[PDB]
């Protein structure tokens, strides 16, 4: 999967993700109101007046298990597969704010209003894992974004300058790998000469030659970091939703491109987004590219029950 | 730009093109009914009962200039930019069928029912470049296909080239011979999960799916777009339903779409996939979405009185 | 194999080739004097006073079969494998200068003093093939170089602006393939930014990223065209011999890199060169990188017998 | 720069490095006999009967600053540039063995006989960066190996890292953890002849050898040089004679050599493989050639009175 974040001219948030897998987990748009009472698994704190949050989630037991969610104040968080590198403790620790892995997205969206508050609180947080989900998290608002990678050596809180996250390996690898492609440009290739041979481009795109096209995790990071960094800034909601869905489409997994270990094909089953300017969640699926919208002002946020719209 | 053709299990035609450019020409879904009277520019011969055609294009001097179109029998054609290689005569040749460049997509759709019928007639055809008064010279090559196979028509300075398109895909420059020799570089890429191996004492494994596909280029240049979409079209598992096949078409073309900001033209503007059009012969329907809207709109041959006498242009 | 040509500041010739194969053909430095009488196979013409030539060759029958040779006036020619694309006629044609394939290198070096005379004469030449060797030829002097590709559609005489030749496919492919790499530079990578991320190079070489490193024929052409076009010009014999052998070493085939269809490994068995400034032939082998020299002024050129020095 | 290590069937050591730079430092083959008295800078402990060592370096204050060296027991070490990642303390740490950076190659060669002996002692070692008065701070990592295995010693801001080098090769930046994760991208490249396959209806074949190796990078950047030389060292068939093994060393290092004009430094000059040095433990001989001369010169331990008391520097 792929995580993308950017902003417009007014500091608004635009946040989105792809979900690449073989089978659907019954994903549905889940709205968690503020009047909904949540009992944290390991006795973690939170805001007195919680924030209304929205996203894509299943409803296991009686708890919202968000794949990706955002709150009414512009903060968003998504989780991505990190197996072979993620490593959690299975027992709580006294003296720290203990949050379970599955509740971590719902936790940060309910209580925090900016990425700065998240990076501040994470210094006293233990991620407890009760097959288990081995994930890292992509968190961002209208200003910047951070990556949370919990490994066997501790918790790493990377500042994400390319506003882009992908699966394995570690974030330090992807950032070092980007330096291999620093000369790739979006300018039209300048006519040059190799001895007496004059070389010209057939058209646009030759200056971008070098970017990989495979759907592997390190190569998807490079391709979507390039697209996000070079996409011109927009100043209205319609264009920025198009920008987010087009930027994510550049690393989509088309049926037939690569199998798993189970033998099935990795496919971008759905693509979710979020805009803080309108407080709306967007989503389309592999079988329907139409972009459906789910606004926050269309649900009773002071209600007390999770609503799972189909 | 990219043209794509494949088929389901019943032999129907699934055909689609990406239009990459920096500005629009006012294109629209164009209906050319059977009762419309077309007076060819250079006297080219036509069918007795002409085929009803559907596609995307503009109208000029009451003549449909199709960017791409298809008829009621599952035959489709699209024109893709080919400058610096395409070369046409500007005079008709007596003794052969003389079809102008702009009328070529219309001409093959009205009077032919299969690629075999098409490929035979090109043996006695001369594309004549007639400069449209207010426009520029269109130096294009064409991508024709049906529910069985596809061909490429490249008319260069050394005559006409008609290639059997085995990979069922076409892009821009250079010649089709280059693209197929270029594919031999990426013959080793595989959609199989990467097999764990070892380099001396180091044991290498894959983080996940896609490592075996490493090597496929990811830039939006014409040759790289060719390699990538040829891999995507060849490895997509065959579908059996119409909704699944329409999904395969717009997703295969999405693998080589041009996102705003990716690459500038020679004039300072960005090349974007302005629209994506498609056709299905199982239902005789044209599909189209734009850069501003991924909703796949549908236009069926049955929703238009195809025995009318005038061009129907729907927005 | 690879063919390389360049010149110094005084129009002198520097010409060289690698020979990539599994087994040695008994290659030896062969000197063909001018007093040596040669009987052309199909009755082809030639100069009255022949040119003394030198190169690497075997002595089948009583004819010098040169892999690569040069004459005393600065012209050089080498042959490279072109199977699956080379196609010759097997019967002579009346009215044309008929030269057999194996005699073609010895033919052009004996009679011609410049590349211009070669391109002029080739308009009335038929290459006759009497397993057969399917080759194309790399011919050059101190000014330019040409490629001679005899295919089933006729003879093509390409002007070689990159002064570089490699095996399959056709020359028109390699020249079109070079346009994919026109943005690769030898400048130190300029620090750039992808959003808020500042990208710098670890050191020199990042600007050259994009050039392939495999030893396949199309990729070797690209790598050696880059090296030859960017190698700074030299103004003395010692440096230009180093330039030619280093430029050719950039595409050498090291044991273990790639097998053949027979199962054996392709290895650069030897590397031959030639300088017209000194009229000397240079050569080293895979088992000895020492550069041995064989001057023209050390052999009796007015003699009448081929001397094959070991 | 690149360091390479492999072995024959008898377990001897074959070790070599490429020195890529734009200017020379006056290096030369340096003899440090057993009778030479070295007063370590920070009181590091040494062997009772020290090993006679051979290598390439300079002399400063009557102390051999080895670029790379090896002893009479088949243990070799080389220092490669590692700026922006290497970080050293500038004060000795009481309770541990304190070895200066410039004396590190000398120190491990005089007092150790195997990589196992080495790797154990690093547990109680502190490399201290002492700025040479007239020179700059050397931020290096080291490549140590014998006739069995090799290790990498990277001393960064977060402590010492000692990696088991399974691919038996080392380049410059970045950290060794990056290079080994980077190798997983090229796990699919193969030295086998490419297997004919088909993409839909198109049948792809290889023009010849090397197509299965497609994907290996060819630029002279530090990561790409790592991938390429790791493939060359891992796939070279094992040799049994000394002449064949010396040929393998200088040819494996030739696969990543830097030719004049390929890449400019940050100061405007070209990086060239100034020299290439090597060592063989089957004969206890050092080998070296330069950019101006590919003739492999030999310098054997037996050709020098190794019981002398002074440094022997041969041009
Ligand atoms: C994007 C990527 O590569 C990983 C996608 C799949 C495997 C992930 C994405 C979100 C995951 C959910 C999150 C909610 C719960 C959390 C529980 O701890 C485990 C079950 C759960 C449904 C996760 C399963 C994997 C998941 C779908
Ligand atoms: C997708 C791609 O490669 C870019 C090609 C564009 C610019 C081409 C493709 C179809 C062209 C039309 C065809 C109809 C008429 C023909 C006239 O001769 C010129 C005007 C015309 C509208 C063409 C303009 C360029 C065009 C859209
Ligand atoms: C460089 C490359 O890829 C091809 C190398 C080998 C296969 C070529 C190079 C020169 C060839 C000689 C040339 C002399 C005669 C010519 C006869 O027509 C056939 C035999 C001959 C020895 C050639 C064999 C192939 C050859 C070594
Ligand atoms: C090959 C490569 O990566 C480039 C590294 C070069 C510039 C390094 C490698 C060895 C270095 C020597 C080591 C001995 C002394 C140490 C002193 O602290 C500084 C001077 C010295 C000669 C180093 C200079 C840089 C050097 C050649």
């Amino acid at each position: 999967c792929t995580g993308v974040r950017f902003s417009d001219d007014e500091g608004n948030t635009y946040f989105g993700r792809n979900l690449d897998w073989s089978f659907s987990y019954g994903e549905t748009i889940l709205v968690t109101p503020r009047g909904y009472h949540y009992d944290t698994v390991f006795g973690a704190g939170g805001k007195a007046k919680p924030n209304a949050v929205i996203g894509v989630g299943v409803v296991m037991a009686d708890r919202p298990m968000y794949f990706d969610c955002a709150n009414e104040h512009g903060l968003a968080i998504a989780g991505l597969n990190f197996p072979g590198y993620a490593s959690f403790v299975h027992e709580p620790v006294e003296g720290t704010e203990n949050v379970a892995t599955f509740e971590f997205p719902l936790w940060v969206a309910r209580n925090f209003d900016s990425v700065d508050e998240v990076e501040e609180t994470l210094r006293n947080v233990t991620l407890v894992s009760q097959q288990e989900s081995l994930l890292h998290w992509f968190i961002g608002d209208g200003k910047r974004s951070i990556v949370v990678e919990q490994m066997a050596d501790g918790m790493h809180v990377h500042h994400d300058d390319v506003d882009v996250l992908t699966n394995q390996p570690t974030f330090d690898f992807h950032m070092e790998n980007l330096r291999n492609y620093m000369c790739v440009s979006n300018e039209m290739a300048e006519p040059t000469s190799w001895g007496k041979a004059s070389l010209t481009a057939w058209g646009a795109g030759v200056g971008m030659h070098g970017i990989p096209g495979d759907v592997s995790s390190p190569s998807r990071f490079v391709r979507v970091a390039y697209t996000n960094a070079h996409y011109p800034q927009q100043n209205d909601e319609a264009a920025n939703v198009s920008r987010l869905f087009h930027t994510l489409g550049s690393v989509q997994m088309v049926d037939g491109m690569a199998k798993m270990g189970d033998g099935q094909f990795e496919r971008t089953l759905f693509t979710s987004g979020y805009s803080s300017k309108t407080n709306t969640y967007y989503m389309n699926t592999y079988d329907d590219p139409a972009i459906r919208s789910y606004a926050m002002a269309d649900y009773d946020m002071d209600s007390s029950e999770l609503i799972s719209v189909a």
